[PDB]
């Protein structure tokens, strides 16, 4: 017979007719959400069937049929385990107990050079997950809008590569991590900043997106990306934090007209307006759950989980990826690599971007950082997390001791 | 029905009665090697069967299975095509077309400081496959035996670490690669060595393993561990690399001297006693094939891919490729791991041990070097390898553009 | 029988009368100046008591002794060769030779990296001494104007310790040479600039002078200052060479932020202001004859030679003294230490400042640098002049070889 | 009219016979020591004077004579005060204010590294003075001997250039003070070491004196070139610390192999023999007294003050009083320099060799040092001199403000 009800069978039990509630509540278990843009066909057929029989609230076989033919692909792989985390309810316990385990953490310093930082309570802790096939879940205040930071950094860096190629790019940056306490310097050897994660690097790659078209324009530019990236969820901007930001970084100022000085830039860059463009992507802003999404996107080789749209190619997404892994925590990249061995990337507003590659991406945030500019929440869940599950990119998929698996069944 | 006598309609295909080159023939061809230890009890049998009428010999559905009884599981998953990579012949393919791309590279110079490396024609060059369920392939000199050299440093370090485990052994060294030019600081900021894949690193970890017996059991100890690392191939020693390394040898000296002034190695250590045995362990020797295999073992979770044994541990195995990511490759580690993407170490005889997590291990070789030491071919091949599959460690496994996947079928 | 007669009849010779010119030959030949300030008043007088009967051109005993009345100690020791240099009419020979001898050093490029240097030819060549009594002499292009630049930093350094004293100065600024490559790096182990010699520790310098008034009180102050050190002679300013420099100078402004950035300037600076201040400074114009005589208050502890006039503390002359030993000749400092020893300090538009303590005072002029920055025929200079004279610092006064001490008589 | 007359009755009171007593006590005041080796034939007659017609002891005119004949050139400098400090009496009671008010210094930590120097009383304070003229003072501890450990170095540095010129010498050991803090380094830029006074570059010119001959041999030529600079006073031997030193020398044997794998050392180097060398040299025991003479032989242009005898060349004096300008007193050799602006060396056994050009040497003891490597008291004393004295390298020595003058009389 058919796919599409075959999956009726599958749902309907021995019975008839499925509840509309049933069904519902088999479809969130599998993790995906009732506003997933991939099934807007299916719940908006629901919907207006819901209506069209107050006479219900039950599914027949054709009934069925004429809601989830639209999107029956996605619809048959969700209903059959063919998700990359097939018990996905088991697994989300686990997180909110990372989450619990990590909440009890109380150290740290919220950063307040910027006025604006300080307006968040330490309280604040959220986790976001989206797996490569638009699972979701969340625990805390993951729903909370603060600034990326430094965590727009991958982000940008790979817009350059989609938009420029990985030749180009590092014309101009680096791709190494500069050494340990190997930190205060700007350049490298060939005069060029050591990698993207870096400010001075980062400032760097901020001047070759979109060049010759205005500030307005290249910050929207850029926010159209961000927004594909993030399955258009929450993608905002503080200028309370822009203005702040750019008052206040003379360091900043003081990497422009270095790298200005011994012609970083390329040919006829407008330095003081490309900081102003730095401080402006700093500024954006994410939830948990937005953020989750964009890092998804770079765990599901550039495509967007939750629309199924390319938005970036493979190639920027695997250069962002090695960069996130030994550049990506501030002088922590080192010792993160090691133990935690994921891509990562921290932003001073208590925001740590997580990638596992071919399985999810997430957000953790808290504003309270330790010693090296890290949120202290966001540090011990991923310590947490990998000595949980087998997800180090090193540990081995066959033989991986008293860890669990969420790839795989029971 | 069962397994085996199923097994033997496969290969039967229609005809009756299946001859034993036909048997052998259709082995051969999903990677297995007629010598495999796992395929030891059905070959004897087989060897066995070679005598009871020395004329044949045809295998009804009765002697086929009395045959492979004993492997069956194995020989059922060689030829359902279930193997980590299912069209090996293909893939051999391959890596054959990799290989003379390769060759025709002639830049480099053989290493000269020693007199036993000279002697090496500049036109060896060996690749060798095993993949973490015992396929095999070479191409070229690969049963040429050559000194480990540097290779031999994460070897050591798996070794230490599965005895002494992580904490302990990363008391006396670090774990991050060091900075911009540096193979010129002997210590980081606390006084231990930045990591085990740099001169003073592999020197205090020599003197962390089987302390209190003498260099003459330690030695014994280190063999039969690679032994086992190497499913029982070729490891041999070169007693006269081992004296032109030591007389001729003064930087080493320089290293151990500052260590031991420094108090890097542990309580009631005989430092010019450790030199004497790093430099044996420089001088163990290896094929291409043999140190495949090896690697093979740090790709399949420590467990080695053609006997069954566990090695390693999965702290050990998962140390080991961690730091070998970034540390690898001398001064091109960092330029290494984002274009490779791949765990590999290289040595000053030519020899790069590289490790394709999940999938396979790998020992490629050429004596002449690249100004920073690592073997020009060597460094061609790999390149090459990441450029036509998807084996970077940040490659995508669902979307990988115009990359091969010799994991997939279908 | 006493002063200003005996000084008459040791020039008369037992002639009749004293002709003017054969006065004025002798005085020019002890060194001094027919225009030396402290000589204003004799002068003066003569050539208005040539009008009380021009019908001379003699003079009575009783007509000189009128004359050299007022400055009689001063005439009386120039004539019984007291001076620091006895046989003047010597030392500017051999002042000369050494003159002609770099003369031939065609080497060197001129500074082209601002319209105002690249303006300069390359053929000009200019060196003028003033000893600590005043004895003068000048060779080659010696009232041609150019830039101080760099030769400044050691003036306004003065200037500041003379006003705030050697305690306070040193809160804002280092006392050492950096390190042979620390050529680099902005500020030392405790976030000051390493020394005032230097371009961080210069501009920190100037934020120090003269405080809480605007900068063109500031600058009138400094430019006062530096007339009273050169006997008023000429000090100019260069609008050309402010307005190039500060249109050029990324780099000076990338230290600017920096230095802002880990508050190195006393609280309540203008920092942008302190970058033009600073600018003004370098752009101040000299001749070699006005800023020898700088040089030579230096030399001669604070008093300016030529008028008298205590300038400088003896504090800040020794400080300054100290600084432009060690750290005066950019990277050639180290070797112009050993080989020259003697207080030096250059400049981008050609200038050597240099110093020998207690004896003289000079002023090196040739525009084409060497790839240090340092004046080619200036450098070769002082070279020369220290293997004839024991002016090496660390030459001994009663021992002193093949050399010559233009301080003895015979 | 003779000198030898003309002296006595200087000495007399207008009188008949001057007193024996009231002659010495006379001598004894210019500073000039009974023992004077110019002194000793003068000496020997007056204490056989004193024996023979002991009908005395009233010297007359050609009794005087008979004394004083034999050093008369001397002993009329002595009493005409035309020494290089004509009041000493006055002097002396300055330095024993200076030594008494470092008396109460008792900050620091004895060296504790071998048990040689454990064994030192903390409270042992010692100053000597010899002056260009052979004039003595010693007050505290003077008299026992120490080992001269680092303050060595400059010595076989003069050495070294003595023997084999600038241009040799400075093949193997640069010339400039390595970096303000780049101390760890052994080698610089161009693979030398960065000056004699540090480990590695008192190790490689250790390498180039007397090569060719045996220990024995080069160990006696050092001892005999000490013995002519300090007029032949004592030079001992600690052949107990030279035993603790070479045990216990890991870091010295770590600079050794480095610097003949880069190949510091001259062809033909047994660098093993050289270290133990070394360890001798720096085992080398002298007096505060003795080490006074040889320190004053630097100040002297190479001449020893009382013998009169030309030890070393003025290129080799002027070559060290430079270094030890620049790197005489480890680490704080810029803040020395700045402040004192005298060449010194320290050593780890608490000495201070200090060097005022053209006037005197000092030896100053004090076991406990700092957490720099420097006697407490040694440098609480240096500070003091200068504070008191124009001794500093660009004091004026015409206008200096309160500081006093001992060149000069009333
Ligand atoms: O460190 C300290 C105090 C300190 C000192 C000692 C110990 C611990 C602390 N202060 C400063 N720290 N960073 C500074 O950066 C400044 C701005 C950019 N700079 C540069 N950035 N990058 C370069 N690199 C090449 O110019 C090329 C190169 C050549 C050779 C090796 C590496 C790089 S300079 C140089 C100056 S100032
Ligand atoms: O406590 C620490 C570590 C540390 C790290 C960070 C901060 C604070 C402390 N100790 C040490 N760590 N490494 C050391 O090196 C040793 C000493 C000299 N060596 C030499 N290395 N290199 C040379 N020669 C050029 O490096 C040549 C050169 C090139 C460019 C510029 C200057 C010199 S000698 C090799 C051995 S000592």
């Amino acid at each position: 017979p058919s796919l599409e009800d075959l999956l009726f069978y599958t749902i309907a039990e021995g019975q008839e007719k499925i509840p509309v509630h049933k069904f519902i509540t088999a479809l969130k278990s599998t993790g995906l959400r009732t506003s997933d843009p991939r099934l807007k066909e299916c719940m908006d057929m629901l919907r207006l069937t819901l209506q069209t029989t107050s006479d219900g609230v039950m599914l027949d076989k054709d009934l069925f049929k004429k809601c989830v033919q639209s999107n029956i692909v996605l619809l048959t792989q969700a209903f059959r385990r063919k998700f990359v985390i097939p018990d996905f309810m088991s697994f989300t316990s686990h997180i909110d107990e990372l989450y619990e385990s990590a909440k009890k953490q109380s150290g740290g310093k919220v950063a307040d050079y910027i006025p604006q930082l300080a307006k968040f309570s330490p309280d604040l802790w959220g986790v976001s997950v989206c797996t490569a096939d638009g699972q979701r879940h969340s625990t805390g205040d993951t729903k909370v809008p603060f600034c990326l930071q430094s965590c727009v950094k991958p982000l940008k860096y790979a817009i350059a590569v989609n938009d420029l190629g990985t030749e180009y790019v590092h014309r101009y940056v680096g791709k190494e991590p500069s050494g340990l306490r190997f930190n205060k310097l700007f350049l490298n050897e060939d005069d060029k900043p050591h990698n993207p994660m870096v400010n001075a690097g980062a400032i760097v790659v901020t001047s070759l997106i979109k060049q010759g078209v205005n500030n307005a324009e290249k910050f929207d530019y850029v926010m159209q990306f961000l927004n594909k990236m993030a399955g258009n969820e929450y993608v905002g901007f503080s200028n309370a934090t822009f203005q702040s930001e750019r008052e206040s970084g003379d360091r900043n100022f003081a990497i422009g007209y270095y790298l200005k000085e011994k012609k970083c830039f390329p040919e006829g860059t407008d330095m003081v307006g490309i900081l102003d463009f730095y401080f402006q992507l700093c500024s954006i802003e994410v939830t948990c759950e937005s953020a989750s999404v964009m890092a998804a996107t770079l765990a599901n080789g550039g495509f967007c989980p939750i629309t199924g749209e390319r938005v970036l190619s493979p190639e920027a997404v695997r250069n962002t990826l090695s960069l996130m892994h030994s550049c990506g925590m501030y002088d922590f990249s080192g010792q993160f690599a090691f133990h935690v061995g994921l891509p990562a990337k921290s932003g001073v507003a208590g925001g740590i971007l997580l990638v596992v590659p071919n399985v999810m991406g997430m957000m953790c945030w808290s504003p309270p950082l330790d010693k090296m500019g890290n949120s202290v929440k966001g540090i011990h869940f991923c310590h947490d997390l990998v000595s949980l599950c087998n997800f180090h990119n090193y540990d081995n998929l066959r033989h991986f001791a008293k860890k669990l698996d969420p790839r795989r069944e029971g």
